[PDB]
């Protein structure tokens, strides 16, 4: 079997295993701050440097994975807490969209909200142009920020949130479990054929964005991942 | 929302939060040993004392849950390592089947392998009478030990295994991620409508069994659980 | 360590984790109203269903706990605002006293004011037969409503009151911090050996009562609790 | 009554309500980092600017207070995680000791471990010269880092810890409740006569320190406080 696994309790700038793109910054406490609070239409993204092979054209197998991470979003004075964080999977050549308006595109799509990626979003702002639900929410995105499926959620300022994601190759099911600060959990699952939406080699990472009037702190505190592809 | 959550790093006999049924024993190290190595057709089960309400007839909602636990199986001299452990959900009145033959019924079904429960089994013995696969395996069981779906696996003696289970109420999907000793992960997912197979109030627990010639150590080391039911 | 913890932001009738005794009712907003405004000598009690083990006869250890809750008392027309709320700890078999006269017994003691419990009372009526102080007050009760110790307080109609309680096993000190509507805090502490007054297994809950002429609204809005017993 | 209350969800440099002393730094996420990871014998302290009157020479009363705060300690590469954090109360003229060696003095005492303060310490290093216990611990300090009383504890890297403290004027009891990451709580209480150890006006704050080889991240995330002195 082909297995890739890593664990980050703290991040550091200069670690060859991580790729920073945009306004990403590494705080003294090891946390990653994705956006710059003083920039208009800010966008920051962090990726695992090494491309992971999620499927083989030789065998036809797709890999399974288990990943968990914790994040924190916090309100800043005078600005609307926006726009949110997104865990995504994209081709190995992925770069922040050219002329990115930040904001509701979460730093992964164009102005229409289209792009080439698959991901789970923790959206803290209702963008009517992308058909966002009227409340904070978690959603499964397949090549667009106009979510395929969403579920009501609640973002608490200064709260450490924990997430666990499981992808089962056989059923092609992607399920997420979000453990809120108060103990409550929120789940969402959707069938996504990674083999038909993405290429053999891909990169995993997080992205966040803001606008002119919408800004807040987007922190990534830890991240562990394991994937296994049956090579036979 | 209605949330139930608990965390067990070590177990102790005398804790009103746990129900012991059968040959269950609590070791000095805080571990739970499910079966008795000196008994024929031994059976031991441990349940969370408080019944959890997984669905409401009033609203029609089903709860979502996230649970993780670690176990260990170890070979003993002269006996075949059998038969395995099973994480199950059953009605609040659940008791070890009358005249239980232990063995391949995992302590949850009658001789035909039928019963009233939903669970995930870590089977270390191929019982042809229940249509078991020819190797160790993980399987989803709905009211029977003749698994609805299974996936090849490998039980390593003396190895601590970790499991994470997510049930999404919306899709009614139950997904499991098993992290082996060597780092590799095994997953299996299946759609199970809990509202149609079980009653409003249920109990969660683990069960293990042996036979005359099949016996091994079955240990439960830790267990954390959280469920949330939307009451609206 | 043996830890029991729960959190209630809202209560609902039908939740197996809660035991209702007496005139208790669950409002549409999730609050619990303890007494019935239309009944003479009304009494209502709510308990956490699962019995908690506060001490072990095996080791000799007593547990420590931290609990916080918020309540509201409101005046109704023509009736004297009485009699008050009481946070108590009693044996697992605890029931409203037979032939309870409600009133100044707070639904936990007999006519002489004796009973088997430990609790903190927020008394809004001076009952001279139980040697009550001449003003509203908070008191520590050990098997009697004739308080071991009391401190002047002031009950404000329609005001949300917050309370935090800490019990330190080592010193066997029980301290209470009451945060009034206007910001001021009131505290009271007393040494109470739980191991000598109560049995190994107990139940936690609140109780309220009224009389013929004394009636008012008694609301419980939220409640969180955590206890840890060192099992070694 | 005389009441002083404040609440900090995030800290900012430039807020006249806070006094920074030493290597204190305010991160972009609003957290306060007490020590400098690149300095030998680093020391950082933060105090509430306004002096609080804990007792009156006119009446003879002592104030009661309820305070809660959350912190985080994190391991850095190559350095021993030391030395810890301390919540303290000292005279209004309090300054970092002259020629402070940092380390085991927690930035509040001289080399002998003597000083003029009262506080609760979260010690992550056993300094034999101050008679420290052999494990991590919480302790009550009265004018010395050679704790009057301590209790075993465990510091988990990257874990958000919550603490609640209550001081009852009548009994002169100070009790602390520490809620660990895994849910368990730790408590410690001690009788301390504030009126005989400190002057009428004092200042509240936190302090942290490191040495040459001992360094780690010390963060203060939030802090709320309320004190009430009966003026009559
Ligand atoms: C006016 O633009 C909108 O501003 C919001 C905050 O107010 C969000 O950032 C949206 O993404 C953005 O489109
Ligand atoms: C006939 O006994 C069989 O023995 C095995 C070990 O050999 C297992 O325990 C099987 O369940 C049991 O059916
Ligand atoms: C005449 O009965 C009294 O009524 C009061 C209000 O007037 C309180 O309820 C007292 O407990 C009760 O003894
Ligand atoms: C010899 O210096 C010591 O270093 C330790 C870490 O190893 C701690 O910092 C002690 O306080 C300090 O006294
Ligand atoms: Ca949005
Ligand atoms: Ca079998
Ligand atoms: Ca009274
Ligand atoms: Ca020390
Ligand atoms: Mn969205
Ligand atoms: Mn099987
Ligand atoms: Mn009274
Ligand atoms: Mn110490």
């Amino acid at each position: 079997a082909e297995t890739v696994s890593f664990n980050f309790n703290s991040f550091s700038e200069g670690n060859p295993a991580i790729n920073f793109q945009g306004d990403v910054t590494v705080l003294s406490n090891g946390n990653i701050q994705l956006t710059n609070l003083n920039k208009v239409n800010s966008v920051g993204r962090v990726l695992y440097a090494m491309p992971v092979r999620i499927w083989s054209s030789a065998t036809g197998n797709v890999a399974s994975f288990l990943t968990s991470f914790s994040f924190e979003m916090k309100d800043i004075k005078d600005y609307d807490p926006a726009d949110g964080i997104i865990f995504f999977i994209a081709p190995e050549d992925t770069q922040i969209p050219a002329g990115s308006i930040g904001g509701g595109t979460l730093g992964v799509s164009d102005t229409k909200g289209a792009g080439h990626f698959v991901g789970v979003e923790f959206d803290t702002y209702s963008n009517s142009e992308y058909n966002d639900p009227p409340t904070d929410h978690v959603g499964i995105d397949v090549n667009s920020v106009d979510s395929v499926k969403t579920v009501p959620w609640n973002s608490v300022s200064g709260a450490v949130v924990k997430v666990t994601v499981i992808y089962d190759s056989s059923t092609k099911t992607l399920s997420v479990a979000v453990t809120n600060d108060n103990g409550d959990i929120t789940t969402i699952a959707q069938v996504v054929d990674l083999k038909a939406k993405l290429p053999e080699r891909v990169k995993f990472g997080f992205s966040a964005s803001g606008s002119l009037g919408g800004r807040q702190i987007h922190l990534i505190r830890s991240w562990s991942f394991t994937s296994t592809l049956i090579t036979t």
